[PDB]
């Protein structure tokens, strides 16, 4: 484990995702509202999945070597197995908050799968220049997601209860800022141009992951928007 | 790329799926009917997924070598990753058109997963004679799907609006004819008996894919069956 | 095939899953109740999936070698591909029986995916002591599932029709007893401590699989709880 300088950030990430999972699990014990139960189930699964994948990276299972640039490059593939399941769950939290229609939910989840799937292909591609073709396709899929979150959901939240509109607006802004950083870290990190070393890259993804999952969840599950209007 | 004679058909397929995706995306911009939005989302995702997998084959990522018959045989595995997601989406288009019940939808999607999954196992199997055992199981799963589309959905469409009944009947006939060709191309192509060479096999799958996805989508999204009855 | 002593139990399992699939398929022909159709579709898919994965193990495709303990250990990975899809389908049978809320269904299916996913990682892990870390995480996920089936569903079934309450109680008890045996067989078998040899381990999993899928299905599909109350 300790033979890799980035191990400290993988261990911290593992701990923070595990602690986040347990807090949400305990906090959700005393909840019977069927609407609130939906948000607790979605939001608790997110850091639980991330916990297992951070642990796999810490123990060395989620790491492979990819030859490109005449070098064997360490690629943590477990990140994409994490994101494949956690990013659509996070979008479902937002879509259920605004009572989005089914067709829009399917478009979001499908574009998200394309985003993560093409990012994985780009991470494992051995022809250096082709890695950035996949990065560009994946980034186009992300821009579609961000467009929908702004010019489809925002207008839908305003016609909703005030507390669900204000909570959505906050979580929307958090998501757009944090998610946009991921393609940048990829491009300048060891998967892309190799400007930033792997140990610093790992620290950046850990800060982003914890903020986008645990921080996101703390804002959502403390809001009254997750409960139905009741007397 | 150009070192493979089949590259021209992979490049054409990539272009036609990309163009198809963009047309459906633009055409769906001016749509607010929640029913129509469902069909546009399903139908636009189909060629978008196929685009990415054709590109992976063009660039050489979606290709592996499988030893059988005393030879290293080029097997494009990316086809099955495509079909795993696009064939159930196409069946969902048909099932939603006739307002099929949930139990029937699950049976269709499950049989479809078995069809594609066993076809993938057959494509990667190293014992030559066993490849055709998997082909037979996969073909049995397809025949179940075709039976349901005829002796379960057809009777359901007649009790529906006339425009949804006539549109379903057309898309049903297109699907049964085109899908039935796939097991035949597999059997006589490089995955099976090896009668037809890979470059011709690739041309045939490209014609079938574009027809079953883009051609299918053009018929559906030009129909009024996708809109609810409104004044 | 016959070069492996466990082949006899893989062949028996294949036959019993295939026969089970055909019986459920025939029995479900004469069913039009939309509620009953749901249970028949879920319950017939379970042994059909298991059939294909037992066949892959029989023919040698679903087997790999994992080095640990200074030895190349035969690991049947196809079991986890089976369980990944069949265990959530079995939980869906139970959840639909008691009309569970959506949030609870998602929590069950998500915990089940974590259970199977971490068990697969543990089966393929090359550092011997780490294999049991994954076993423990997977077992914690199972205990969560069992808790929900007892202290969330049981109370919900009592407020239901008497026949659905008594049928659920029976299937609940069958599930908790049979599922609990799996982590024990893993721990003492070739994936874990290696006390029980592989051929005996394979026999035990076959008895458990057939009972948990075909036996489970025979109890459910003979009950009147799967039909709506009708005159
Ligand atoms: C009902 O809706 C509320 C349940 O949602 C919340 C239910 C959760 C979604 C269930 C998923 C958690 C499982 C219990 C998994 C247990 C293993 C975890 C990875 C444990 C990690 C923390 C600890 C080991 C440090
Ligand atoms: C509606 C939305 C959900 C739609 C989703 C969008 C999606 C279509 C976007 C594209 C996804 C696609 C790129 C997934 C590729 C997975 C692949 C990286 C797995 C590893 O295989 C890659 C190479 C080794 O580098 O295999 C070496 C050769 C091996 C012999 C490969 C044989 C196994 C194949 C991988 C079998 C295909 C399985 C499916 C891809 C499983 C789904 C994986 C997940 C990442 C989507
Ligand atoms: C709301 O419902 C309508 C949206 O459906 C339609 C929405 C679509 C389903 C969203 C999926 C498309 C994404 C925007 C993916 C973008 C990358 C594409 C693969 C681009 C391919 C064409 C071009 C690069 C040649
Ligand atoms: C309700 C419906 C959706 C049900 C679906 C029906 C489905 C059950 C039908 C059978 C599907 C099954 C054959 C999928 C097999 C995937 C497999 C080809 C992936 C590549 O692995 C094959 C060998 C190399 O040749 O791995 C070499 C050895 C490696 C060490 C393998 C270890 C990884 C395992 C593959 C882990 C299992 C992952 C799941 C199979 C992922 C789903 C893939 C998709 C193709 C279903
Ligand atoms: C409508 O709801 C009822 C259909 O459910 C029941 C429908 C089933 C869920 C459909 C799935 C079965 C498919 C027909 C697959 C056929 C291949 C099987 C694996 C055959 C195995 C048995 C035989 C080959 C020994
Ligand atoms: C809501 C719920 C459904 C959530 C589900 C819970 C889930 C997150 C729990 C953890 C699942 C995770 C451990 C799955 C790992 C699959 C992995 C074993 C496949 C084989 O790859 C392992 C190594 C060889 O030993 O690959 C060698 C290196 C290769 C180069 C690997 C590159 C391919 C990657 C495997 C791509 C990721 C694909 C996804 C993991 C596909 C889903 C598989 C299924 C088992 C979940
Ligand atoms: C909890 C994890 C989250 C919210 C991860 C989000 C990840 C992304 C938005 C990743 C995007 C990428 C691109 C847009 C292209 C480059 C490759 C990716 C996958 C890093
Ligand atoms: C857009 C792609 C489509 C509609 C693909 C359809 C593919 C099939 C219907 C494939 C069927 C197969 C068999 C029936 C057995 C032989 C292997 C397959 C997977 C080619
Ligand atoms: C039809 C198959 C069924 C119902 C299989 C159930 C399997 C389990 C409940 C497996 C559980 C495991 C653990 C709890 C940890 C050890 C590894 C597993 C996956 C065997
Ligand atoms: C979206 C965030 C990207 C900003 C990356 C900042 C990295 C600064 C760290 C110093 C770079 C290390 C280079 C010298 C080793
Ligand atoms: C009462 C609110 C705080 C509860 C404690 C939460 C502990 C989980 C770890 C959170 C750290 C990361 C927060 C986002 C920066
Ligand atoms: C379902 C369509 C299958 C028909 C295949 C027709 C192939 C004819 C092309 C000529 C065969 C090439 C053999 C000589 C190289
Ligand atoms: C107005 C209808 C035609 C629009 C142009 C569609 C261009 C997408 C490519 C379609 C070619 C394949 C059609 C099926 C044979
Ligand atoms: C949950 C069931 C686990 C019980 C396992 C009993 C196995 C007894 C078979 C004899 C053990 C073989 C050891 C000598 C070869
Ligand atoms: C009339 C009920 C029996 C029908 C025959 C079922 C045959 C399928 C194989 C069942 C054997 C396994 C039963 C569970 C132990
Ligand atoms: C194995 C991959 C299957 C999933 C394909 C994605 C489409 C799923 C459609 C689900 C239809 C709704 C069923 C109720
Ligand atoms: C990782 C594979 C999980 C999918 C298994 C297929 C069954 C899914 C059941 C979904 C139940 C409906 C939830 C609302
Ligand atoms: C185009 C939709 C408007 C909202 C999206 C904001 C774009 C942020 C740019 C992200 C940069 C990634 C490289
Ligand atoms: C048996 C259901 C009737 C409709 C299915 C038509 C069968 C077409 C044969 C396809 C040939 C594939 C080898
Ligand atoms: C803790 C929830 C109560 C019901 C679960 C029964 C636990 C059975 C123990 C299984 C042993 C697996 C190692
Ligand atoms: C080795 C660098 C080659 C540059 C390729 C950049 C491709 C980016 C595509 C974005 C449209
Ligand atoms: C090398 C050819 C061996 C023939 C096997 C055919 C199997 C087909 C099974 C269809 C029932
Ligand atoms: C080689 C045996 C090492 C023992 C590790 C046991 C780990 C079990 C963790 C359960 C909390
Ligand atoms: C609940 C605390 C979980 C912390 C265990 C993971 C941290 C790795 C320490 C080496
Ligand atoms: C929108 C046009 C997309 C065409 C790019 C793919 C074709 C491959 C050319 C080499
Ligand atoms: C319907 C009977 C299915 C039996 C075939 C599988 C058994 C393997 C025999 C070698
Ligand atoms: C993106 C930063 C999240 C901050 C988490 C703190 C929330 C406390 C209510
Ligand atoms: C299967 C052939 C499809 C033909 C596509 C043309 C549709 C234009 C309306
Ligand atoms: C767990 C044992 C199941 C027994 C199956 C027999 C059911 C006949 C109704
Ligand atoms: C009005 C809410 C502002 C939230 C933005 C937070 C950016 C990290
Ligand atoms: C909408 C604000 C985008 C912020 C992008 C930050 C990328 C590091
Ligand atoms: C009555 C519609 C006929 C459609 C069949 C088209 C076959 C390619
Ligand atoms: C229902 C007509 C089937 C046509 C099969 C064509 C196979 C090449
Ligand atoms: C295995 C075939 C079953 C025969 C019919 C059983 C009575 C519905
Ligand atoms: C009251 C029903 C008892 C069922 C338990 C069966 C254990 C195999
Ligand atoms: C609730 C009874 C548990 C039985 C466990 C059996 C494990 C072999």
């Amino acid at each position: 484990i300790t033979g890799r300088p980035e191990w400290i950030w993988l261990a911290l990430g593992t701990a923070l995702m595990g602690l986040g999972t347990l807090y949400f699990l305990v906090k959700g014990m005393g909840v019977s509202d069927p609407d609130a139960k939906k948000f607790y189930a979605i939001t608790t699964l997110v850091p639980a999945i991330a916990f297992t994948m951070y642990l796999s990276m810490l123990l060395g299972y989620g790491l492979t070597m990819v030859p490109f640039g005449g070098e064997q490059n360490p690629i943590y593939w477990a990140r994409y197995a994490d994101w494949l399941f956690t990013t659509p769950l996070l979008l479902l939290d937002l879509a259920l908050l605004v009572d989005a229609d089914q067709g829009t939910i399917l478009a979001l989840v499908g574009a998200d799968g394309i985003m993560i799937g093409t990012g994985l292909v780009g991470a494992l591609t051995k022809v250096y220049s082709y890695r950035f073709v996949w990065w560009a396709i994946s980034t186009a899929a992300m821009l579609y997601i961000l467009y929908v979150l702004f010019f489809g959901f925002t207008s839908k939240a305003e016609s909703m209860r005030p507390e669900v509109a204000s909570t959505f607006k906050v979580l929307r802004n958090v998501t757009v800022v944090l998610w946009s950083a991921y393609p940048v870290v990829w491009l300048i990190g060891s998967e892309g141009a190799g400007i930033v070393p792997l140990n610093i890259e790992t620290l950046l993804f850990m800060v982003l992951d914890v903020s986008a999952k645990v921080g996101f969840g703390l804002i959502l599950l403390r809001s009254r928007a997750i409960f139905g209007e009741a007397e």
